[PDB]
């Protein structure tokens, strides 16, 4: 079955990918070859062509994304070649700097071997390359609480955080054939970050916020064509929510709406004062304001769901279905503002595409 | 079939109400009086204990609604009596005023007769027996567009609006037998209105912005036990959002987000400023401090939220499944600031419930 499932979404894959690129003529011969390889190997490789667009296809069928409109500009890194967790490290540390692209940033996914008979080639263990420790003690809370789990799992193999509010993760894989995982510590001239000011309120800065500029998720799997490539982290740019409704607001996370409240001059007291409310449009005012000022991309999510909505567009005009889903589209602040609010999406999974898998630690 | 369904669904019904009432012991000899009643008759009358409790149900399980905490307080009014559109017109008033209770709004469903072989005794063409008509001629918009239709409707009837942007329009409904509806012009002293006032920005009474106190669902099915009541208009008290999140801010109900931008003194120029998002803060303060003010009941979000919470605990104590629509369930501001939106609900469809039904114009 195993080898069937692999040639059936080889077929699929094939046949769809080739059509996208016109080499439809193409598919015939290439199916045989790859029927060849799967017969003897066990699996077969991707051409650089197929790696690139299935890659695209992938974000192009990601549901819960409102960022898909520009799914065909995905800058694609070939890294099937790396052997060694110093070709692993630096590979990484190169997908941030051009990623990154002085604050220019430049949507990227850096493609690592991918499993072989399920056997995982590397293991990424970061939930993003760029993101900040946490840490619960006595009482005691610091930093980012979702990564309290990959922090203590960090400093079980011998790293120690400074335990301020954002400690910087180190990188942290494993390679094939070790029982550990390596870690090592992000040069902190790769890694940019943005400190939050209001644009009309002086007192912002007295919250001593900031946030990370490049979100690079690399826990993810991405399928391609039967392939599994569970090593494939990628990045586009904050929609300014996440950074100031969620990550910033969350009770769960760094829960600073009281403190927001206090230096906008607002009592956080009754609930129908909408104080809450009203922290959240200032603090997703300085988070967007704070980029733009400091020339890191970013999007507010009003121009986001234009984008998308063009995507709905550009995809009823190529004559391929549209998948999306509603929980996930709708930004986290005004959601009713936007278009997406106010339609329905079919939830159903395409492939290519990018799926969760089970963390290697805790 | 259809008899078979009826009885079914009476079976089902009479267990679990007469269950919930502790009345097991009379369950067997009431179904047996019920499968007497439908053999010789086509159907089976409801005992006012069961209606009331029915309604109730009905009520609880209504997977869109946030309010659904209070559901044991419904003040149920068996009106199954009325047999003539005086009657119907006055029962239509009575609710209006015993559900506004001097602004102290009192949760009340008012049951006409149901039908009997589909065939409706009553028939309700209000969409909400408080609701203000809408028009649209050579470019001029009036009123609520949401109303277009039914304010055609009504004047082809003979009756004319004044075309304000609030003109009341009246309860208009058929009765089995005619060919048109009736309709009757609402007594003013009966509607409770509220004008939008904010609690500090003094120029927000400039767009003279108001909003009926009660709104008086009319257009729903009641199913309880098989029995279609398709005429059992249902009120409650607003959430502060449905006034200013969207009858007053959509694009395409009043579309008041611009004009409360001017007034709270922000540009309406920018995505990148959340203009939109601070209108609706400012706007939906304005609403819930009016309300308030007045002594016309209102919950916020967060307060409705927290009160949507203990049903869920309620539910999980009485041994109840608990269903829910998460879409309909978070508020359309701030909805990441609610426990609803961090967690995920049965969508299932349990009757007793309230159902939609097609338009009897348009
Ligand atoms: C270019 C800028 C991009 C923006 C602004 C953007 C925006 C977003 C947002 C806001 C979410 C939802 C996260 C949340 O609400 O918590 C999301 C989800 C997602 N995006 Fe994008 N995205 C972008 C690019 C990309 C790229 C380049 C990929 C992959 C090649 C991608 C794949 C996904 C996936 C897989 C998810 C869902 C994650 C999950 O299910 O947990 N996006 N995107
Ligand atoms: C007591 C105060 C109540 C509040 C604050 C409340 C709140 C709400 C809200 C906010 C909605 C969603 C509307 C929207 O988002 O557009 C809703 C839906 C609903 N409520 Fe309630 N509700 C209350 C009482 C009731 C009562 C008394 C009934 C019936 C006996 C009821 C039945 C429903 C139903 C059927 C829906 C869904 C309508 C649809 O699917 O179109 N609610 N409720
Ligand atoms: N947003 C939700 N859940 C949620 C909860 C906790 C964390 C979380 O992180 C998304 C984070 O892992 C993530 C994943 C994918 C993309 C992003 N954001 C980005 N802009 C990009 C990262 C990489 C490419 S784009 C961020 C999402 C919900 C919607 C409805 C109910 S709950
Ligand atoms: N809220 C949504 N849809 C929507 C769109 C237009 C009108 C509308 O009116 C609800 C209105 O008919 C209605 C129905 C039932 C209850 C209420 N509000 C109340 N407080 C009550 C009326 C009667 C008892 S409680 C109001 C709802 C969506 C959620 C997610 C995607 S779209
Ligand atoms: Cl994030
Ligand atoms: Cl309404």
């Amino acid at each position: 079955e195993e080898k069937e499932i692999l040639w059936n979404e080889a077929k699929a894959f094939i046949a769809a990918c080739y059509q996208e690129l016109g080499k439809a003529a193409e598919v015939k011969d290439r199916l045989a070859d790859i029927k060849s390889e799967i017969d003897l190997t066990g699996s077969y490789v991707h051409t650089k062509e197929e790696l690139e667009h299935g890659a695209k296809m992938a974000w192009r069928n990601s549901n819960r994304c409102i960022g898909r409109l520009f799914w065909n500009s995905l800058n694609v890194i070939d890294r099937r070649d790396v052997r060694t967790k110093e070709e692993v490290r630096d590979a990484l540390f190169h997908h941030i700097e051009t990623a990154t692209n002085n604050g220019k940033i430049r949507p990227t996914i850096t493609i690592f071997p991918p499993e072989e008979k399920g056997e995982k080639q590397v293991e990424i263990w970061n939930h993003q390359l760029i993101r900040y420790a946490g840490y619960e003690s006595d009482g005691e809370r610091i930093g980012d609480p979702a990564s309290c789990s990959l922090t203590a799992a960090c400093e079980e193999l011998g790293w120690r955080g400074e335990r301020t509010d954002f400690d910087l993760l180190p990188l942290i894989f494993r390679m094939k054939g070790d029982e550990q995982p390596v870690w090592y510590e992000l040069p902190r001239s790769l890694v940019i970050e943005v400190p939050i000011t209001h644009p009309d309120i002086e007192a912002f800065s007295d919250l001593e916020l900031k946030w990370y500029g490049v979100p690079i998720i690399s826990d993810m799997k991405l399928e391609v064509g039967g392939i599994h490539y569970n090593a494939a982290p990628f990045n586009g740019w904050y929609m300014g929510t996440e950074i100031g409704a969620r990550n910033l607001a969350d009770e769960k996370r760094y829960d600073k709406l009281k403190k927001v409240a206090s230096v906008i001059g607002i009592a956080a007291d009754y609930n129908t004062d909408l104080w809450k409310d009203q922290a959240l449009v200032e603090l997703n005012k300085a988070v967007l304001h704070s980029y733009k000022k400091q020339g890191v991309s970013i999007v507010d999510h009003h121009t986001a769901a234009s984008q998308f909505k063009r995507f709905e567009e550009q995809a009823e005009e190529a004559g391929r279905k549209l998948t999306g889903d509603w929980t996930w589209l709708i930004p986290p602040i005004s959601p009713a503002a936007t278009h997406i609010f106010h339609r329905s999406y079919d939830n159903s999974i395409v492939k290519p595409n990018y799926f969760y898998q089970d963390k290697p630690y805790e």
